[PDB]
């Protein structure tokens, strides 16, 4: 529960991070992406180049991919900080970006998704279908799938750049989605977690109960877990549609959560981290110290990282 150290540097919102065993790497509002050593604190280096706020990044061993409000994606290299390619096209905010060894997939407020070569900074494909911003994405070797401000899901076929289904029936943004083999699970502000099955694009379940929008998911075989800006987490079993818990304790909005088999940690525009016992639905810690709201988080069986809206990232001992 115990706060480890606190990444000060960045001049505003941290919106974005992910974390391995030495680095975190965050990105900001203050339209930079900084790499952090996880263990010191050390701010190791800051990649400057975005015009506008980082919205989304992603990091392996070799490169960081950052995607900005001023409607580019940038690659860098993350063992000196070069900026090796800039990926123009979007007409406006790229909001969600995901990479593999060979391609970037960008969505953005100009209602696409496109795909680009990571080697050469080429695009390959435009989506082009949504009728307002595109919210979230995620693809593999296959298939793209895209959450939309025009309230669909749409799955793409990712060599040929094909729309192969859109998912239609909630009634307001998509805002998160995940998905796998069989099925898609997609969030909305319209309250309601759909699930779709992937080939058919058949409605299989809605999971009804939030009070208000529902801001970030995750599932697996057996759950899906939900967070929403009725300050609440729901945990569903996905073959019945039913809630199995509700994780009340957040005094405001819950933005970001991840879980495993054992817990749930969820941030919160109240300023704190909560970890939770999926199996009970009780609270186990409170991380209390943000002076505004989480944006994001990312945990492992030792450590949480949460970054804020006032402007810090902080790394937490997850025990005690």
């Amino acid at each position: 529960g115990q706060s480890l150290r606190t990444l000060q540097g960045h001049q505003s919102a941290v919106t974005s991070l992910q974390f391995n065993d030495n680095i975190v790497v965050s990105g900001s509002d203050d339209s930079t992406v900084k790499v952090w050593d996880i263990k010191t604190g050390q701010s190791l280096r800051t990649l400057q180049g975005h015009q506008s706020a980082v919205t989304s990044l992603q990091f392996n061993d070799n490169i960081v991919v950052s995607g900005s409000d001023d409607s580019t994606v940038k690659v860098w290299d993350i063992k000196t900080g070069q900026s090796l390619r800039t990926l123009q096209g979007h007409q406006s905010a790229v909001t969600s970006l995901q990479f593999n060894d060979n391609i970037v997939v960008s969505g953005s407020d100009d209602s696409t998704v496109k795909v680009w070569d990571i080697k050469t900074g080429q695009s390959l494909r435009t989506l082009q279908g949504h009728q307002s911003a595109v919210t979230s994405l995620q693809f593999n070797d296959n298939i793209v799938v895209s959450g939309s401000d025009d309230s669909t899901v749409k799955v793409w076929d990712i060599k040929t750049g094909q729309s192969l289904r859109t998912l239609q029936g909630h009634q307001s943004a998509v805002t998160s989605l995940q998905f796998n083999d069989n099925i898609v699970v997609s969030g909305s502000d319209d309250s309601t977690v759909k699930v779709w099955d992937i080939k058919t694009g058949q409605s299989l379940r809605t999971l009804q109960g939030h009070q208000s929008a529902v801001t970030s998911l995750q599932f697996n075989d057996n759950i899906v877990v939900s967070g929403s800006d009725d300050s609440t987490v729901k945990v569903w079993d996905i073959k019945t549609g039913q809630s199995l818990r509700t994780l009340q304790g957040h005094q405001s909005a819950v933005t970001s959560l991840q879980f495993n088999d054992n817990i749930v940690v969820s941030g919160s525009d109240d300023s704190t981290v909560k970890v939770w016992d999926i199996k009970t639905g009780q609270s186990l810690r409170t991380l209390q110290g943000h002076q505004s709201a989480v944006t994001s988080l990312q945990f492992n069986d030792n450590i949480v990282v949460s970054g804020s809206d006032d402007s810090t990232v902080k790394v937490w001992d997850i025990k005690g």
